[PDB]
């Protein structure tokens, strides 16, 4: 029953902060920096999650699968985002910017992939109001696909979910028709937007590649996810 | 210059075959051995595809290549998806091998994709996808799929991506004209078009599925090589 406009402002409010790496700065090694900061991220993210209208109404099974499906692609749009003004560089945290040579393990093309998203945010001057729209549509379509289950409550659910995802298609609609786009330009607009999700989805998939090969008791569990979800 | 109309008739005009797996019929019933050689042959359709997708012959050899390397097992799948829309439960590889889920678990590489592929005709179905639609969206992927990974700032580069993006937008306006014809509001019409577009990146997500498993086999020619891309096209 939200309009576009509350729609946005909901998204907004929801935002989870921007963590630190936890490291002495004083003191003179990435891979655990940038899991530790993942690892908190993931616990913010969580409590974003059930800020997103219509996220909660789901079951707490479809929640934990939808985030199982979309927790790297949601860390790697929050990155992206953060580094739009930090051209060639990626701002994993305000204490950890790193540069292509800094990125020089799993990230031999992935960080290059990441580079390439925020230049293309940057060159489409992406709105804060777009980003959280982007980031809800992720949380809610990356995994709506593969509930393998055809139960009269899954068939349910996913009309409650595709629902929502309209009314954010909506809702950005509007945001661009507010900035006084033509509707030829808002289609356009929406469509790129759209597209480079698929680019985010890429990445998400190099990058959980690697945390899979690591065999480090660094994926979170199903049980792991659940237990931050109903806490 | 197309017009809605026109590129759609070009895309519809450019559509490949559908091929026919090679096996003896009279012999008893080696499926990836099939499978394999399945889609070896329909690469080189696509590549003849790909050069009547209007703009595609307009980049560099070296970004259809690049494009292409990117795409194509994603463009394999969403043929199959297409073809297996009117088979629920089951995917068409080809009109001669009709394989349900059972018969998936002989596929190695297939124990999760099978399901993600039948999942995704069952939307297209729910969508009542149309053909236009289909090649649209065929369209797109090839052009899309790539663009973000051209590892390139040249001048020559800066201007395929914006040539790239621009063909994409003339796509957007004919899906969107489409949907017109059709009488659907401009409700409808942006709604149905973040569907079919969000679609794509399952699409993607069952093509990485299916590389990681070819790059598995440690099979030479298995993934199709740069060089052998570039022969083809060219
Ligand atoms: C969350 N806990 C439960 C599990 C740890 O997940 C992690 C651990 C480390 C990362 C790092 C390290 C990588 C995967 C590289 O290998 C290849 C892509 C890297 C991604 C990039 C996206 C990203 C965004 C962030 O803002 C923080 C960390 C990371 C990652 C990302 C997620
Ligand atoms: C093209 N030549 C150069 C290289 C061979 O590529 C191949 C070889 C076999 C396939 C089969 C076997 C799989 C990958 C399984 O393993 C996991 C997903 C399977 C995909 C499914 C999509 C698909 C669609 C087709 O219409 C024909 C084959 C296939 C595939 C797909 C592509
Ligand atoms: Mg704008």
């Amino acid at each position: 029953s939200l309009t576009a406009d509350q729609m946005v402002s909901a998204l907004l409010d929801a935002e989870p902060p921007i963590l630190y790496s936890e490291y002495d700065p004083t003191r003179p090694s990435m891979m655990g920096l940038l899991t530790n900061l993942a690892d908190r991220e993931l616990v913010h993210m969580i409590n974003w999650a059930k800020r997103v209208p219509g996220f909660v109404d789901l079951t707490l099974h479809d929640q934990v699968h939808l985030l199982e499906s979309a927790w790297l692609e949601i860390l790697m749009i929050g990155l992206v985002w953060r580094s739009m003004e930090h051209p060639g560089k990626l701002l994993f945290a305000p204490n950890l910017l790193l540069d292509r040579n800094q990125g020089k393990e799993g990230m031999v093309e992935i960080f290059d992939m990441l580079l390439a998203t925020s230049s293309r945010f940057r060159m489409m001057n992406l709105q804060g109001e777009e980003f959280v729209c982007l980031k809800s549509i992720i949380l809610l379509n990356s995994g709506v696909y593969t509930f393998l289950s055809s139960t009269l409550k899954s068939l349910e659910e996913k009309d409650h979910i595709h629902r929502v995802l309209d009314k954010i298609t909506d809702t950005l609609i509007h945001l661009m028709a507010k900035a006084g786009l033509t509707l030829q330009q808002q289609h356009q607009r929406l469509a790129q937007l759209l597209l480079i999700l698929s680019h985010i989805r890429h990445m998400s998939n190099k990058g959980m590649e690697h945390l899979y090969s690591m065999k480090s008791k660094v994926v979170p569990s199903y049980d792991l996810l659940l237990e931050m979800l109903d806490a």
